[PDB]
């Protein structure tokens, strides 16, 4: 019964949390907005059914549209935020059929007004699953699919191809997931949708589906009190937290203690150490991150050019043809999420064997095939994206191109194979740790912990099954969610951290059981708060009320793991000094110190500076968004895969040709870069757009218009020097990575004992 009291809890909080988000995903559903079977007018004539909604939804995924702008503030900035921009539309329309732009502003005031009361109030009969709306906002539907025919015709005079949604990309009927009818009025119809519960009063409430969001005055939306009550309140209960949790840290030294005494640190003769054939062949997959690295870095420098050149890139052509932004982003994001989560696949695949004490018979044979798996997965998944978006792909675009969901762009038969990849990873993991798990007694052991976090990989991912084109926006977001807040991040917060104690407990610089009790903690303190933290993205994609206290206060609870960093690092870069200028893994420890402050900084100062709903309400889905999401995804995870990458290419590499002053350049270009284009760029824009909001509405920070201010646009325009400098940094790392095959060992031992 060794760490019994810290199972008890990690295994009460894994248990408690995971009852509050389901119970809370289950209130959503019941409580989300509804798509009536049919929505129609005051003579009873149809204009919408449940499956035209359905459809519209439908081809803005089909379109990656979600890779360009966004609708209830989720997706991408280049374009805008269709459900605000909608609403405006819909809500303009109904000014001009009650105004039957010139009268008084004694006049326009009074119809203002009017329009206010009558598209606030809830129309739809919950005994009929249908909703008739007034002539005044049947007008205004009509604005609505109007202006949008222009617009995926003509384009929306930034960014967007002309004419890009067309019948002959899809059959003439019995077409798969969008409805028998003119593609472009459901579209209009989809948005509406989201336009329609964004403005209309929950039922028996008196705020709408959304909380009162998108910011907009001429629809009666404004901030409503849960928002700003919860941003006082989870700070309180932050502080509260800080001070116990501080406590029980302090008094059960629930850290890492070293395992040497002063002067007497370990020795590191990596050249007399048992080395094997899966292990050089999971070197080899560090480069080709690397490389991916490289690809998804450029990708960025693209999507950062196109905000100042729009439909093209310095003139070129073929670019903006083949390469638009949508596109790009959608490989951006696969990109990072595929060479930093390969990156870790790989330091499991390399310390496998190391856990069991010799090499599984064909584990070189399941590695070696488990590579060229990815390798097709990556190449074929953006080959299915481009046919996919492009419309050269039939009924097939949900199964094989793109899925229309930001951050998951891959079809479906594609996301199949990347499970199986991992089973198959975790399977190759299990061969090589098995034994491990044998001679390991106490099932709550680091093997123990190592192998339970190491098959979350592959099974957590299965959540992304339950979203396909027809589940209701709210609630496929909702489970979207589980994959990029829960998912990604327990890949690298959870697998990353025990990998790391193992590591350190190995090279035998920390007590193992000092290691394990504070991995306990840690992720005690980890998914009690971010498990139902995941809900501050549930504060205004339509979610029930009730997520704004439940998202806003056990997100802020997130932060202390994060206080107990820039201490962390500390202790590392203490113990790396323990070792003199000839400590072997200098490159590693510089780039996990840096991980840790990244960690402070940009998840835990940068994504507090968006987390209160008071303030989310006019920054949400704007670019201090993408300010925390780089200082964050880049600063903690990218920095941490490239902690591991060294690692694991430093037991390859023959010493003699290894060199960290490259590295050295590499990590400084990197972190220069990273720093510099959050404060040099983004977050300046962001202040821009979070004010432009508050005093215009959100639509107006959400229009090109914005980001064609020239005081936008040269904020825009100086990134260039930041990303080239980040730009460099990488292609520093590739070059050592690629130029490191040239100096490669080969196995110690083969299926031998270490
Ligand atoms: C919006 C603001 C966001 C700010 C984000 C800040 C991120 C902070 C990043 C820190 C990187 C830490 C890297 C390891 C530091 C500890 C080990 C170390 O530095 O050893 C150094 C060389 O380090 C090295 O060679 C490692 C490279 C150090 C390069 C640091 C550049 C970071 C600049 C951050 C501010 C723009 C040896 O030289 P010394 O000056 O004696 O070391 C003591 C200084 N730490
Ligand atoms: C909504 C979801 C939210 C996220 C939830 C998943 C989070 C995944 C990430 C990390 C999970 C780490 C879980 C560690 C729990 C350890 C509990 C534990 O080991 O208790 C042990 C028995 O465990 C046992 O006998 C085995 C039970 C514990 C492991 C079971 C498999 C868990 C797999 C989870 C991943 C799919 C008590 O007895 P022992 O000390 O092991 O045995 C005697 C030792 N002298
Ligand atoms: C030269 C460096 C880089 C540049 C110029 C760059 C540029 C961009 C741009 C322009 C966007 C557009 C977001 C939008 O408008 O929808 C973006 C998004 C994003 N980038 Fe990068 N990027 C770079 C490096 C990275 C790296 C190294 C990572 C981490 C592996 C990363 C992760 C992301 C993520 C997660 C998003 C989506 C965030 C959001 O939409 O709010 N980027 N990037
Ligand atoms: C290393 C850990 C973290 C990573 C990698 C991370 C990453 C990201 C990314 C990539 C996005 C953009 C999502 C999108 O494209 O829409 C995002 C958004 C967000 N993050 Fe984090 N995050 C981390 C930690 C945190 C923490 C600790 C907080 C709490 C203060 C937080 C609060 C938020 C909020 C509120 C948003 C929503 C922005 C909006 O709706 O406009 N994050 N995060
Ligand atoms: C979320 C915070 C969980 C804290 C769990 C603390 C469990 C402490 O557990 C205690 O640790 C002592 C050593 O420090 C041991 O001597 C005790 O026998 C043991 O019960
Ligand atoms: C600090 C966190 C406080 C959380 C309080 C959650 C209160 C949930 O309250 C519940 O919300 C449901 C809708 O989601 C309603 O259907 C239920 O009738 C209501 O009791
Ligand atoms: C993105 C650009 C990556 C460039 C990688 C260049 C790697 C050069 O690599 C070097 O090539 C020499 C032959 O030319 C060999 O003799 C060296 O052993 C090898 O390390
Ligand atoms: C293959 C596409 C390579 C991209 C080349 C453009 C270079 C480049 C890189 C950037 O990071 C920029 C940031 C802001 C504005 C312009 C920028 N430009 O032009
Ligand atoms: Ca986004
Ligand atoms: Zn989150």
């Amino acid at each position: 019964t060794t760490n019994s009291f810290l199972k008890s809890i990690l295994i009460f909080t894994i248990l408690i949390s995971s009852t509050v988000l389901l119970v809370g995903g289950y209130w959503i559903f019941k409580e989300m907005a509804p798509r009536p079977k049919e929505v129609r007018s005051e003579s009873g004539e149809v204009l919408m059914t449940k499956e035209t909604i359905i459809g519209g939804q439908a081809v803005f995924q089909k379109y990656g549209l979600m890779d360009y702008g966004t609708v209830l503030g989720h997706g991408s900035y280049m374009g805008p935020d269709y459900t605000a921009e909608a609403l405006k539309v819909y809500t303009e329309g109904m000014q001009d059929y009650k105004a039957k732009a010139d009268l008084t502003d004694d006049e326009k005031s009074i119809i203002r007004e009017q329009v206010i009361k009558e598209m606030r109030k809830n129309r739809y009969n919950p005994v009929t699953d249908v909703l008739v709306l007034t002539d005044a906002q049947v007008y205004g539907l009509e604005k609505v699919r109007d202006y949008y025919r222009d617009v995926f015709t003509n384009g929306d005079g930034w960014g967007l191809k002309k004419g890009l949604i067309k019948e002959s990309d899809m059959p003439k009927a019995n077409r798969a997931w969008v409805a028998d009818s003119d593609q472009i009025q459901q579209i209009a119809d989809f948005f509406f949708w989201t336009a329609w519960l964004s403005s209309t009063l929950r039922i028996g409430d008196e705020i709408t589906y959304t909380n009162n969001w998108p910011y907009y005055e001429d629809a009666g939306n404004t901030m409503s009190f849960s928002a700003v009550w919860w941003s006082g309140a989870s700070v309180t209960i932050l502080i509260l937290f800080i001070g116990i949790i501080l406590y029980v840290f302090y008094r059960y030294q629930l850290s890492m203690q070293e395992a040497y005494a002063e002067g007497k640190f370990p020795v590191i003769d990596l050249r007399r150490q048992p080395l094997t054939p899966s292990q050089v062949k999971a070197g080899k997959y560090f480069v080709v991150v690397s490389a991916l690295f490289f690809v998804q870095t450029m990708f960025g420098a693209l999507l950062a050019h196109y905000y100042t050149e729009p439909d093209s890139f310095f003139g070129i052509n073929w670019i903006y043809d083949i390469l638009p932004f949508n596109i790009a982003k959608g490989y951006h994001l696969q990109l990072a999420i595929f060479w930093i989560a390969t990156a870790w696949l790989g330091m499991g695949i390399f310390i496998a064997p190391l856990v069991g004490g010799q090499e599984p018979k064909k584990q070189g044979l399941l590695v070696d095939l488990l590579f060229w798996a990815l390798v097709v997965l990556v190449g074929g998944s953006m080959i299915g994206q481009w046919l996919g978006v492009n419309g050269y792909l039939g009924n097939e675009w949900f199964l094989l191109g793109h899925q229309g969901w930001e951050y998951i762009e891959l079809g479906r038969i594609w996301q199949i194979i990347l499970v199986v990849g991992m089973l198959l990873w975790l399977f190759i993991v299990f061969r090589g740790v098995k034994r491990g798990l044998k001679r390991e007694s106490d099932k709550g052991g680091l093997i123990h912990l190592l192998f339970y976090s190491a098959i979350a990989v592959p099974f957590f991912y299965i959540f992304a099954f339950f979203i396909q084109p027809d589940t209701n926006f709210t609630m496929a977001d909702f489970w979207r969610w589980w994959i990029i807040h829960l998912w990604v991040e327990g890949i690298f917060e959870v697998f990353a951290v025990v990998v790391i104690g193992f590591l350190l407990v190995q090279l035998r610089l920390v007590t193992k059981k000092s290691t394990v009790r504070a991995l306990y903690f840690q992720f005690t303190i980890l998914l009690g708060s971010g498990v139902i933290g995941i809900g501050h993205h549930y504060y205004y994609n339509g979610s029930p009320e009730v997520w704004i206290a439940l998202g806003a206060v056990f997100s802020a609870l997130e932060v202390i793991p994060l206080t107990l960093l820039i201490l962390e690092a500390y202790e590392q870069y203490k113990m790396m000094r323990d070792g003199g200028a000839n400590f072997p893994y200098k490159a590693t420890f510089w780039f996990l110190i840096s991980t840790a402050i990244w960690n402070l900084v940009g998840a835990g100062v940068f994504g507090f500076l968006i987390n209160l709903p008071a303030v989310s309400y006019f920054e949400h889905g704007q670019f201090l968004t993408p300010a925390h999401g780089h200082a964050a995804m880049m600063g903690v995870y990218g920095m941490f895969a490239i902690a591991v990458l060294l690692y694991s290419l430093r037991n390859i590499v023959k010493p003699e040709a290894w060199n960290d002053k490259w590295l050295k350049f590499s990590c400084w270009m990197l972190n220069i870069g990273l720093a510099g284009m959050v404060v040099i760029t983004l977050l300046p824009v962001g202040i821009l757009q979070m004010k432009e909001a508050f005093i215009h509405g959100y639509w107006a920070s959400r229009s090109p218009s914005f980001l064609q201010q020239d005081v936008v646009q040269n904020l825009l325009l100086v990134r260039a020097v930041p990303d080239t400098i980040f730009l460099i940094g990488v292609v520093a790392l590739l070059v050592f990575a690629i130029k490191a095959l040239f100096h490669l060992r080969k196995p110690t031992h083969g299926e031998g004992e270490e």
